[PDB]
């Protein structure tokens, strides 16, 4: 429109209908100039990397991008509490995104002092990768998302991508992408940008915990009409004896379904005053290999974090680890991080730090005793049932399913909704503004630009579909609740210095339903 | 429109339809003040020139101009690869040009420090020479075109022209052109400029290499019904003998068509550790004379660069020479330049460094032996066929056919499409903004102006018509392909410092068709 | 239709309308099995060739082809005489082609005796290269055309083609064509094949001889209003004198047009009892070079064979040479061949065995005498006029213009009509009939086939457009006529052994018109 007219209003609210909840969040953003308007080839050689497992090749772009792939970007703690305490499931339906109130500033430094002024004629470029023609980086748990607290002003993360690499070198199959080779809208201070997105059909997330275990689905009062081998020797003559499988021996009863797959993780205890044989963080970790590179199995298949009563143990890399407010980047203590756990899925999923089971490994005879072997990793078998990893308030929402010939249960392993066509990447960049050029023609590209940055507001609205609970359970359910006991600060609030903090990870599985 | 509203969006994409491909490219430009708003007479005396062959007379104008007469200004390397690997020919059809997001800046210097601010009321003037009333400088391979990389910001080249000269002096027939004597649109920051152009009908460029040679078009299994003189002496009595021309002697068979014209070039070898008799760059070069001035025959008629297996040789000035990224201007080594070759046209065109053939020079008799002479230059003859010079990704696209009474095959010798009415010149200039004038009237023209420069975006869209291939060839064709082998950088990409480079010239002739 | 019903009738006649003549010719053909149903790579190595100029690479196909690219295939001698004596020009208009009365025979050999029987169920495959996707071999004066005498039964020539070669080896750009990769009609004994073709617009062939010479177009009674330099020295003072160019000095008169191009040929005399300095057939011949291979300039540009009264001389390779009936293939005497001549075009074209003219080679002065040099080869110049090579009764009719970017006056140098889309190649092959296969499966391709050949009739009808003469010449014209004087045999008739012979080549240029 014009310089003196706002291009949008501040929309931040949650609307709770019967089977739907609509979340709207608005944030103020700041966008600097990245790479001084240049594309730069990057690799482990440029960053000084040495290990083969961490070698990479890619490019850093002068473009930023908007990321809102975390639940706290849309749900307040109270809204999250309502959702998890009142619904058996939820899933995103549609998306509305807006950019408005664009403000481009120029920075001039004379001597140790910088002056900031408006540049009303400068432009900011925004486009969406609706055709998914660029590498998708929103499927990784990267920082730079919209802040959970609406009053926080955030910096737009720089967009970068990786391609095929051989050490620090590239190959002929490696791809280079120029983001200026895409049509993009150019916005001055009076312009705004908006688009709508429809989520593809995804299953409802399981925001419930099973009230029954897979091995306890039988009637505890009635025998089965099936027999099991109860005795082999009479007291070395072979005397086979069979007995009815009933309530007194539930472990041997016939069952129609079995627990889901497993990929065993090393067990680590958080208890203080403990000794360790050696440094086993990398050496003792479960991993998978691709083209000679070892990658940590993290978080891996959805498995129960620990057995009943063993909350002190957690899988080495089988759980999401969040950092508390103010936590450092490198080598922080256990009390500075928040270790999530998936104990709710112990009713259907195997324990992460235990073998799946035992399998016969020979043919027993009068000369050879029957032998069994531990199954540390078990693939998918017919009749298996399992629960996917729970999602969290500060955890990811969705991920892009890789474009491959085949996949199985493409639920993101870090939690969330897997989609072939997720919300498109939204890329933003400040248009370069050259400084005064020389009065004589020079064919070289200009490298002198006016120092600029941009700021504005961003709004994203997502409609969520709800799956209401119809339980006939008589006794009250477990519910997420704040603790009344006095404390120096209110949980999920600001401190005396105005710092917002999330004191604990919040799952979604508090209500119960039968298996 | 207004100060705070963008006057255009960033359009940069390629759309591939069945028989048509539409290329759109957008770039950011910077325009300084040229000649301090003055017209200046220029000549070899003003530049210090001494040689008669390089003497000139002309004028330098305060106007800039937009040039997009190179293929890489519109085709990405991948689009170029698709075009050359999937089409037998192509030609431009229509043009769309846009100027928008005009930003005029003022520069003020206090003491060793410059401050840049917007001048919202200043104007930039743009007009197109649709009537071709000004000297056409886009027909020369000049620098200053739109960069191949969309992210590069480029400086608008200054417009200049030459007229008739006698040494460093002019004649009465010399013409002086004032570009302010043309109607031009004046644009503030809110205005935009656009026009459309239709290419005149031109033949499709030959993006194929012949799979047959002109001297091997006969049936290799059947004799001709024609005879040739096979013997003259019986072993000095004259005994004429005649024989059937057949597969065993293909060189003497009658043929309906002959190779095209030639203008022999000196042969230069790129092999290291070679000796030269003397400095023959100018003395040994082929040249043509006009009004007592010698001009290098460069690149001259389209001829085969070298014979089969002689890739080390190139004509002295018969091939286009491109410079690698970062190559200097004067006296660079051979490894700093890219020498193009036209070996694909060896099937119809004579070798550039060889004579066209031999012609009889006397009447043989019992006293005089038959004599022949080498034909170093051969003009057009009836029955001649030839292929024009190939075009390249970084090479020129079109040229203006000189307005003369007669011409023959007006295909530009540097490669491309010859047109009587090519895309018009687009001239741009910053309107002078006088400084504070004196409070007392002075009749002299003002010479104190506010230091200004302008910047903005430029978009050009060209629709290309495609000629699909309908070959019945069984074996696979030759195709342009990247090499998979590992390298420090990806070809046609940016370096670790963000520098875009084109590692090799890319022709168009990979597919094959019969002759 | 059926075995016992003819699929076509014998049509052989000429119909003379006012401005059109329709020629129909029917012949009986025989088609054997070529290459034993195989495709074979051929080269100068396979044929034992050694010279670089005769090196080639190509393939021989099991397919035959129909060729009617000679005038005597359609015109009887009487029809040719009428055409040449009554018309100033002619050109083909449309074509009708038919194959019918297919008869496939099987040959069985027991011991030194062969038995031939019908194979009613076998098929013959025919298709036309209407899209010109195969190498065109009809543009060379190859044998195997329809016989001039309707009663002669002819053998279908085998189809072969050449591709790019380096010595006896091929390159990646070389193409291999499989003719079974084309849709073709399969014909049993009851089936027939036919198609129609329309000739593209071509100029009328010049079947006239000019009654005026290019240097004698002025009025012999009136002076010009132009002056020429008549004297330089007064008897070494320079005294320029000028005179009117008039009838007394026609050589110095100004002229608007000049004779056509030239490429000088060595002069050879047919007179007996003559001595030669050395063997100059190849060494003294005019030639053109392509990719290091020398090809004889044959027949080269259309030039006058000899000066007036010098019929004994002929250019070394500038004239078509036909062989008399029964003439051998290698090293035959002059009386066994028929040397054509182009003396009719001496009025506009330069003599083949003479220089085009003289050109100044220096600047005359008081110290240096004026110097001139002979022009042995002269390219096209503005104002040039020329006549193309005459066509003959036994000579070629048309040729395919090579698909190239440029050509000049694409009239075939051997004579005839040049067309981008000439009559398509008609390819025919006997379908292989395997012998008894083994009773156990073998994956190798079958190599045991029933010996077969096919025979039938072929009819081609061509409509020719005529250009009637409207001369006002008073005296009778020169006409082609038979000689009444008694002879043992009638010219253009059969001998006592039934052998048909053509005793002389017949041109088309007997009538006259002004220049």
């Amino acid at each position: 429109d014009g310089v003196g007219s706002s291009s949008g209003n501040w929309h931040c609210d949650s609307q709770w209908l019967g089977d739907r909840v609509i979340t709207t969040s608005t944030r103020t953003w700041a966008l600097p100039t990245y790479n001084n308007h240049l594309y730069k080839q990057i690799s482990n050689s440029t960053s000084g990397g040495s290990s083969n497992d961490n070698a990479y090749f890619g490019y850093s772009t002068p473009w930023g991008y908007f990321d809102f792939n975390r639940f706290h970007c849309h749900f307040s703690p109270r809204d999250w509490q309502r959702l998890i305490n009142n619904n058996w499931g939820f899933r995103p339906k549609r998306l509305n995104f807006k950019l408005f109130n664009i403000q481009v500033k120029e920075v001039t430094d004379n001597n140790g002092v910088k002056t900031i002024a408006n540049n009303l004629t400068s432009t900011v470029q925004v486009f969406t990768d609706s055709d998914y023609q660029l590498p998708y980086v929103l499927g990784s748990a990267h920082e730079g998302c919209l802040p959970p607290f609406p009053a926080d002003v955030f910096m737009i993360p720089q967009y970068g991508y990786l391609t095929l690499n051989d050490g620090s070198q590239a190959v002929g199959r490696s791809s280079f992408y120029c983001l200026e080779y895409f049509p993009s809208q150019m916005l001055r201070t009076g312009n705004n940008f908006q688009f709508s997105y429809e989520f593809e059909n995804v299953p409802f997330h399981s925001s419930y915990a099973h009230s029954q275990s897979l091995d306890r689905l039988m009637n505890p009062l009635i025998d089965q009409y099936l027999y099991y081998l109860s005795k082999t020797i009479n007291g070395n003559q072979q005397t086979l004896k069979f007995s009815v499988a009933g309530p007194s021996n539930m472990a041997v009863q016939g069952r129609n379904y079995i627990p889901g797959p497993s990929y065993r993780q090393q067990r680590v205890s958080t208890t203080v005053t403990q000794a360790a044989a050696s440094e086993f963080a990398w050496p003792g970790a479960s991993s998978w290999a691709l083209n000679g590179r070892n990658s940590l199995m993290n978080p891996g298949p959805a498995m129960a974090s620990h057995k009943e009563g063993e909350d002190r143990f957690f899988p080495l890399s089988g759980s999401l680890i969040f950092g508390k407010q103010g936590t450092g980047r490198d080598n922080v203590d256990a009390d500075k991080v928040m270790i999530t756990n998936e104990e709710e899925i112990k009713t259907t999923n195997p324990v992460a730090t235990e073998s799946y089971g035992q399998v016969a490994t020979n043919h027993q005879s009068a000369q050879a005793q029957a032998q069994t072997g531990w199954v540390q990793n078990q693939g998918i078998l017919p009749g298996m049932v399992w629960q996917d990893r729970d999602v969290y308030l500060q955890g990811p929402i969705w991920a892009k399913i890789p474009h491959t010939d085949g996949n199985f249960h493409p639920s993101p392993l870090m939690g969330g909704f897997g989609m072939k066509h997720p919300p498109p990447q939204i890329l933003i960049k400040n248009t370069p503004v050259p400084a005064d050029p020389p009065t004589a023609f020079n064919k070289d590209k200009l490298n002198s630009f006016i120092t600029q940055y941009s700021t504005g507001q961003v709004s994203v609205e997502i409609e969520w579909e709800l799956q209401k609970e119809n339980s006939k359970r008589w006794n009250p359910e477990i519910q997420y609740t704040s603790n009344y006991y006095k404390s120096n600060n209110v949980e999920f609030a600001v401190n005396t210095e105005g710092v917002y903090s999330e004191p604990r990870p919040i799952g979604t599985r508090y209500l119960t339903r039968n298996l």
